[PDB]
């Protein structure tokens, strides 16, 4: 009922958060090693590329601007349906020719660990 949660203004970034992350698991702070099980599905059709384990530093010059603009305000523990648009997420310049040049495609953010630098040598 009346539209998506939008992170942008207008639309782009259209984040609906559908499992939030129960109490105690709550949203990082800006310097973490966080954890996502992303999977990319087509917007006329299904699973393009599944690929569920994305280890990434938090704001950081790594992942989509779907990804990035969206991450700082992720509660420990969601279910995410990320409809990007094909400037900010990977489309022209992309993953090809699995993940096609124009059409914002669907991408599902399901936010497994957030953990503090984890030391394994």
């Amino acid at each position: 009922m009346r539209e998506w949660l939008d992170i942008l203004g207008n639309g782009l970034l259209r984040k609906k958060t559908l499992v939030p992350g129960p109490p105690g698991s709550s949203r990082p702070v800006k310097g973490q090693v966080v954890t996502v099980h992303l999977q990319t599905s087509l917007e006329n059709g299904t699973r393009v590329q599944e690929e569920p384990e994305l280890v990434f530093t938090l704001g950081d010059c790594d992942v989509i601007q779907a990804l990035d603009l969206s991450v700082p305000l992720m509660d420990v523990g969601e279910t995410a349906m990320v409809t990007a648009d094909s400037k900010y997420c990977y489309g022209p310049q992309g993953r090809s020719p699995y993940i096609p040049p124009h059409a914002a495609l669907c991408l599902e953010v399901t936010l497994k660990t957030a953990v503090d630098g984890p030391d394994l040598e």
